[PDB]
């Protein structure tokens, strides 16, 4: 009674007008090939992460090609093994974050119209050579994978209690605001190697995707390429200039969305101010099932 | 006598590894789809352009939807009565060209290995005020769909007889060394209005499309939609930095491509070269037809 409790404590259906395949909207033949990449993980040696919403997110990356989705299960559960990331919420510590965080913010702060947790990371204002000083490649990556687990352990389940239904993704807001060619060099390692950990190992777990304050020339490709992305990814990607609160409110309520980003949310700066900070749903205790209060 | 004479006086059959539905190689259900769109025109008064390869270039451009290519075939024939570029090749003296040639370039030269003529534009050099002093955007416009007539009248049956299979379509080659966002917005309607004229009543005439010399955040932005654009468009456009000459010479021969952009052609500097010429098979006697030579 851990899983089983866990997964019955929270809404399990995505809402009626999301995206076909998501739990509790399989139907078109999908039901079936659900129930098949869950028989081959059974008879394989697998006894967790069988959930609907888990396998649902495999069958979905891989437009449900039940033979792909186990290769990519397994892969992701020799990942795991290996990286030592079911421990990583009691194992790793980030005491240098205080230290670091002013030079690549990265913070969660409450959630979206949708429910989901907004997520930001202010690219743009990186300093990876003051930080090397302190911290490594390695540790963030540590974070980062960190961060991924309080977000499917804690802060996921508490956003479906609070919106009513599921909540499998989360809302990103990605700032260029200060990026150069020569700071763009200097962490194009780090963001190869995040996109790798998520894309593979975290499929389906973005849900929107902004970029605000893009310069120009990078902007002006997005608005040509338009018409040749797939209508499925130019949904959850958007690419704004320097005028984006209009766009971010229409998304995030205002009350919820940082003064700083053209809202009304302020964090006390005597307790370190967004970049330290960690609310939502899931620090308010009528949202916190059996898996208790998410670490810091 | 005419058309019929004209069509037959070079080869009308794509090389066999072609995209399908190209002509000569049509066969899964869209010969039936071209017989089809033939007969509605021919009973809506139409008698021109009904060749295999005009309705069949109007089909790949609207997924071989009879219905559409009717709508779009009209709506072209529309715009040739108003615009009258049936008569654009002796009504039209762009006489200033040799004047504001040097602030925006524009010109064909040669071709690539596939028998296409290939189309230079060093759009990163535009000079609009000091072409706004001599020229107009309309004018400029008239000059746009002049040289497309050039190239279906007399440049593309003459690459076809040289190259021995049919070649629909151009390469072209668009320089972005000195571009700045002042000039990009200088250009935006000619662009817009460039664009409109093209994939309307030009479809299926872009065959391969090279961007050299693109700026950093322009050329990044293309290199992470990659994965999400359509594998039929990533076929034909390339986005390159300032290393472009290996590219270009594993597309154009060499003895064909222009010095400046790393190949061996040169074109004499005592008649205008490059910007004022328009040298290639079309100004050969032995691939000219009964259409005669192109104007200048
Ligand atoms: C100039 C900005 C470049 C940003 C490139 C993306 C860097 C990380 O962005 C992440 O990428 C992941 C891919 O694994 C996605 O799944 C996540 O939703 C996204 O937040
Ligand atoms: C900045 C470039 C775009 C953001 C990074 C890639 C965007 C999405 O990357 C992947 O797309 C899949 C769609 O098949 C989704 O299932 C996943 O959520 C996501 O990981
Ligand atoms: C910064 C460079 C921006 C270039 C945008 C494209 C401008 C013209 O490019 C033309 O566009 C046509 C679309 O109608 C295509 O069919 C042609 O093949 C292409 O040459
Ligand atoms: C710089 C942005 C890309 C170049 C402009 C758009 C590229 C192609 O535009 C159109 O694409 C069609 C494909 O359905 C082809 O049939 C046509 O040749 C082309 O007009």
């Amino acid at each position: 009674q851990q899983e089983k409790e866990f997964l019955e404590s929270y809404p399990q259906n995505c809402p009626p007008d999301a995206l076909p395949g998501t739990p509790g909207n399989l139907d078109s033949a999908q039901e079936k090939a659900l129930a098949e990449l869950r028989k081959l993980l059974e008879d394989a040696g697998f006894i967790e992460r069988l959930d609907d919403s888990t396998l649902l997110r495999f069958l979905r990356a891989r437009k449900f090609d039940v033979q792909l989705a186990k290769e990519m299960f397994e892969n992701c559960e020799k990942w795991r093994k290996d990286y030592g990331t079911d421990t990583i919420l009691q194992d790793f510590h980030y005491d240098e974050k205080p230290l670091i965080a002013k030079f690549y913010p990265q913070y969660y702060h409450k959630t979206d119209k949708d429910g989901r947790p907004v997520y930001f990371e202010e690219l743009g204002a990186v300093n990876l050579h003051e930080m090397n000083k302190v911290t490594s490649e390695e540790r963030m990556l540590k974070n980062l994978v960190w961060e991924y687990e309080s977000v499917v352990q804690y802060r996921l389940p508490a956003c479906s209690r609070a919106a009513g239904h599921l909540v499998e993704t989360s809302c990103t807001i990605m700032d260029l605001k200060g990026i150069s060619i020569s700071s763009a060099y200097s962490v194009m390692s780090y963001v190869r190697e995040a996109s790798y950990i998520s894309q593979n190992y975290y499929p389906e777990r973005m849900g929107k995707f902004y970029i605000i304050n893009a310069p120009f020339g990078f902007s002006t490709a997005f608005r040509l390429f338009k018409p040749f992305l797939d209508p499925v990814t130019v949904s959850k990607i958007f690419i704004l200039g320097s005028s984006y609160q209009k766009e971010l409110l229409k998304q995030i309520p205002a009350e919820n969305l940082p003064v700083k980003f053209g809202g009304k949310s302020e964090v006390d700066e005597s307790k370190g101010g967004l970049y330290l900070s960690d609310i939502g749903p899931w620090r308010d205790p009528k949202y916190i099932g059996p898996e208790g209060e998410a670490p810091e």
